[PDB]
């Protein structure tokens, strides 16, 4: 009755060897076995094969693989603020509670570019290296709006990186601007666009996407726009909001599609799974899935996307369990809100995510834009 602890005992390439050599594991998952021992891409039908058959344990050695054959035990996270230059939306996504359909103009605000500058100005003395901008779409927040914006900022900081808005929104102000895409974010660039972040992908496959996000972007405009962003030097993230109503196939065609996406520019940098809440959109009736189809995803993620340097949990939507648990499930790297300020008058600090981190056995590397090292805090 040590079976079981002594497969738990084993090292990363023992646990893959000790799989590949079961009898009783059907012939299917041995082939992608040792496909990851060989470092061979697993194929659009073996994807869908690890989602309706593999179970938890399984993903576990063959993600934690990947993982530290790339990372060793390097855990990552970046010292970055939010700007949110509105919080009502023209769109309708079934899942977002600023949708148009439940949310009304007179529910929400506007920030002007003077008042973006007004809460960028706030972070002067922070040694934060990023900033992320996201929010709705509307019509006076238009190119002329967030290029203005571009500019200030980087006159007024010129070494804070600006991962600011998503396909969806270049969509909308390319458009209205008559910009074609690649010359569109080739202006934006120019007024200090640095990087987009993942979001708007949602599901890319017209049978779930018309269904949860009919009128913004589509798969083709989304991928394209990424495509034009790396065709000029810029990193970009993919993300995937899964666990609502989509099958595992749209989920590996989903990831499929940014696999080549990758294969032709090469611009992305992590892979950002976004697993669906049921609260406060119209799909509140939608159940969510369980930690452990939480934990087979980032797996199947991480064996999946094999051109992705990063698989990254979003902790802020997740457990601190399952954050922690991703990290022996293919994940590397860690978004959230670091907030280190002391109430002067009366949130994640830095040292409690360096403990969750370390406390599952893992390096916890603060880092910078080109994901080199600002602190390693396993040295502290
Ligand atoms: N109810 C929901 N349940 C789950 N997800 C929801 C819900 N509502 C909205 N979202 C998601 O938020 C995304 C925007 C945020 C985003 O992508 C992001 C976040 C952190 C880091 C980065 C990065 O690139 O570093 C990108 C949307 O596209 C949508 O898919
Ligand atoms: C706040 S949602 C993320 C940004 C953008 N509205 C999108 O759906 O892509
Ligand atoms: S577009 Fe982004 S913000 Fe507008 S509704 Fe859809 S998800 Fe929410
Ligand atoms: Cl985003």
């Amino acid at each position: 009755g040590t079976e079981n602890l002594y497969f738990q005992s084993m090292d990363t390439t023992s646990k893959l060897a000790l799989i590949l050599a079961d009898a009783d594991l059907p012939a299917a998952l041995k082939a992608i076995a040792l496909k990851v021992q060989n470092q061979e891409r697993i194929t659009f039908d073996e994807g869908v094969y690890l989602y309706e058959n593999a179970e938890l344990g399984y993903l576990g050695v063959l993600a934690n693989y990947i993982r530290e054959q790339k990372h060793g035990d390097n855990t990552y996270f970046n010292r970055n603020f939010h700007i949110e230059p509105t919080n009502v939306c023209v769109y309708d996504c079934k899942f977002c509670s600023y949708s148009r359909l439940i949310k009304q103009k007179e529910e929400g605000w506007e920030m002007s570019v003077d008042g973006m500058m007004e809460v960028l100005k706030k972070y002067d003395h922070e040694p934060v290296t990023e900033v992320h901008i996201t929010g709705g779409v509307v019509p006076k927040q238009n190119l002329e709006f967030y290029s203005d914006f571009f500019r200030r900022a980087k006159a007024h900081r010129p070494e804070l990186h600006i991962k600011a808005l998503t396909p969806v929104e270049y969509y909308y102000i390319f458009k209205k601007a008559k910009l074609s895409h690649y010359d569109g974010m080739k202006y934006m660039q120019e007024a200090g666009l640095d990087s987009m972040p993942g979001g708007g992908a949602e599901i890319f496959h017209p049978e779930v996407r018309e269904k949860i996000a009919h009128d913004k972007c589509n798969a083709e405009q989304w991928l394209d726009i990424h495509e034009q962003a790396h065709k000029l030097g810029m990193k970009t993230n993919a993300t995937m909001l899964y666990g609502h109503i989509e099958q595992f196939w749209h989920r590996v065609d989903h990831m499929e599609r940014l696999r080549r996406q990758q294969d032709k520019t090469g611009g992305f940098q992590a892979f950002i799974p976004l697993k669906f809440r049921n609260q406060h959109n119209q799909m509140d009736h939608v159940p969510e899935v369980s930690v452990i189809e939480d934990l087979r995803n980032y797996a199947i993620a991480r064996i999946y996307m094999d051109n992705f340097d990063h698989i990254k949990a979003y902790w802020a939507m997740i457990s601190r369990q399952t954050a922690q648990l991703s990290l022996n499930f293919g994940v590397d790297d860690i978004d959230g809100t670091l907030d280190d300020t002391t109430k002067i008058y009366s949130a994640m600090s830095t040292r409690d995510l360096v403990d969750l981190i370390k406390q599952v056995k893992r390096k916890p590397i603060e880092r910078d834009t080109l994901y080199n090292v600002v602190t390693d805090y396993s040295q502290v």
